[PDB]
C-alpha cells in the first residue's frame, strides 16, 4: 500500500491515485517574487478559543491529533474563504534531518517540518462530502524551523511515546491548538490538494509567511515515531513529505506586501 519508501513513496502514487498527475496538487514551491499581493484579500480569522481536542493518532504515515468537529468550535474564515470551516485535526511532516521536512517550499527552501491544521467547510455537512468538492476543504500550513523550544508544543511531544507505532491512539484532551501559531497571520494562498492519497482536488491553501521555532530536542522525538505497527520490523516514521509538484495553471496570491 502507498507510503513513503522507495517502493511505495510519491513516485509511486499515480497508478492508485491517478490524480497525482492532476491539474491542482499540492504541495508547490512558493516564489515569493512571482506571488502577488491581492489587496482584496481578506485577515484570515482563526477563531481557536472553543477548540475541543479528543485524541492523537498514529495513523501509519503521521499522528493526527483529532477534535470534536461536530458544532462550530474551532473554525477558519475570511482570508480566501466564503463562509466557515471547521477544525477536524491537525498533523506535521517533517525530515529524518534537520535541513528537509517541509511540503511546500519558500524559494526553494525546506523546512525541517510543515504543520497542517485540516478544517473542512460547513456548508458540506461533514468530512466525508466536503472531500467531494473542490472548496470542501481549508488547510492552514505553518512551516517549522529549528532554534528555540515551541512551549506549546511540548504537551503533543510528551505524549508521542505512547502511540509509537501504527493503530497506536492516546487521549489527548484539553489541547490548545493556539499555542502552535506564530505572530502574524500573513499568508499565502492558492487552491491544491491533500498532499496524501488520496490527493483529492479539495483544497485552499493558507500557508503562514512566519514559521514557528521548534528545539532540536522536539523534532528529534518526532523522528521515534514509526511507520510501522507493534510487533513488526521497526521503520522510523521520517521523511513523510511530498515533494513540490508542477504548478500548472496557477497563480499564488499573498495577503501583505
Ligand atoms: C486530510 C489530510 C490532509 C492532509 S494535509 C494530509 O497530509 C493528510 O490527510
Ligand atoms: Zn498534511
Amino acid at each position: 500500500h502507498w507510503g513513503y519508501g522507495k517502493h511505495n513513496g510519491p513516485e509511486h502514487w499515480h497508478k492508485d491515485f491517478p490524480i497525482a498527475k492532476g491539474e491542482r496538487q499540492s504541495p508547490v514551491d512558493i516564489d515569493t517574487h512571482t506571488a502577488k499581493y491581492d489587496p482584496s484579500l481578506k485577515p484570515l480569522s482563526v477563531s481557536y478559543d472553543q477548540a475541543t481536542s479528543l485524541r492523537i493518532l498514529n495513523n501509519g504515515h503521521a499522528f493526527n491529533v483529532e477534535f470534536d468537529d461536530s458544532q462550530d468550535k474551532a473554525v477558519l474564515k475570511g482570508g480566501p474563504l466564503d463562509g466557515t470551516y471547521r477544525l477536524i485535526q491537525f498533523h506535521f511532516h517533517w525530515g529524518s534531518l534537520d535541513g528537509q521536512g517541509s511540503e511546500h517550499t519558500v524559494d526553494k527552501k525546506k523546512y525541517a517540518a510543515e504543520l497542517h491544521l485540516v478544517h473542512w467547510n460547513t456548508k458540506y455537512g461533514d468530512f466525508g462530502k466536503a472531500v467531494q468538492q473542490p472548496d470542501g476543504l481549508a488547510v492552514l500550513g505553518i512551516f517549522l524551523k529549528v532554534g528555540s523550544a515551541k512551549p506549546g508544543l511540548q504537551k503533543v511531544v510528551d505524549v508521542l511515546d505512547s502511540i509509537k507505532t501504527k493503530g497506536k491512539s492516546a487521549d489527548f484532551t484539553n489541547f490548545d491548538p493556539r499555542g502552535l501559531l506564530p505572530e502574524s497571520l500573513d499568508y499565502w494562498t492558492y487552491p491544491g490538494s491533500l498532499t496524501t492519497p488520496p490527493l483529492l482536488e479539495c483544497v485552499t491553501w493558507i500557508v503562514l509567511k512566519e514559521p514557528i521555532s521548534v528545539s532540536s530536542e522536539q523534532v528529534l522525538k518526532f523522528r521515534k515515531l514509526n511507520f510501522n505497527g507493534e510487533g513488526e520490523p521497526e521503520e522510523l516514521m521520517v521523511d513523510n513529505w511530498r515533494p513540490a509538484q508542477p504548478l500548472k495553471n496557477r497563480q499564488i496570491k499573498a495577503s501583505f506586501k
